[PDB]
């Protein structure tokens, strides 16, 4: 049998226009919000990472977690000429997608895939990936992963300050653990995003936490 995300794409390569990223945006939100696996991503999630992404305008993001493609295709979009995207996931058919998803919108240019765990990648990024410090980090879809890799990426000296994190699907009492951390944390500012849609109950929540270094400013 089919998985869902291999459906995900699918619909997408027989519904989408290739090297349309908005096409193929809207593919995704479209079947998903469909089949109710997903409701209306574009305007719950999408329209927030927009806003973080045009706010900062950074050279270097590191996506940690990917499952259909779809917010590495929404960042990749937007990065200014010369920015680049490393999407990190663990799971190799979610990383196939996301790979394909890309690849259809036209936007592979810009991405690079790592297929590997983030405990042992993350050390890897400075002299793999000729990486010094990132600008921006997305935490996607594995809420538990959120502040063991927050904490990796500063053990691994990859934060300055002024780096954005923004982390996805946040909404309490989800996400104990992380957002104690940054809240808590002299070292992170803060700020919560709940998108509503037209209802009464949130859709998606989205943390934004810029780490300050261990210093006053
Ligand atoms: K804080």
């Amino acid at each position: 049998g089919d998985t869902k995300e291999q459906r995900i794409l699918r619909y997408v390569q027989q519904n989408a226009k290739p090297g349309d990223p908005q096409s193929v945006l809207e593919a995704i939100d479209t079947y998903c919000t469909q089949k109710e696996w997903a409701m209306n991503v574009g305007d719950a999630k999408g329209q927030i990472m927009d806003a973080v992404i045009r706010e900062y305008s950074p050279s270097l993001v590191l996506e940690l977690g990917a499952y259909c493609g779809y917010s590495a295709v929404r960042m990749a979009r937007l990065l200014q000429p010369g920015a680049r995207l490393l999407t990190m996931e663990m799971n190799p058919d979610y990383a196939a997608i996301t790979q394909q998803m890309l690849n259809f919108a036209g936007l592979q240019d810009k991405v690079t895939i790592l297929n590997g765990a983030s405990q042992d990648l993350i050390p890897q990024l400075k002299k793999k990936y000729d990486v010094d410090t990132l600008d921006m980090v997305f935490l996607d879809h594995w809420k538990d992963r959120y502040l063991p890799d927050t904490l990796l990426l500063e053990k691994c000296g990859l934060l300055r300050k002024g780096t954005v994190l923004l982390a996805d699907n946040v909404i309490v009492p989800g996400t104990p653990d992380f957002l104690a951390y940054v809240r808590g944390s002299s070292s992170f500012e803060c700020t919560h995003y709940s998108s509503y849609l037209e209802y009464m109950k949130v859709v998606d929540g989205l943390e934004k936490a810029i780490y300050q270094g261990p210093s006053s400013p």
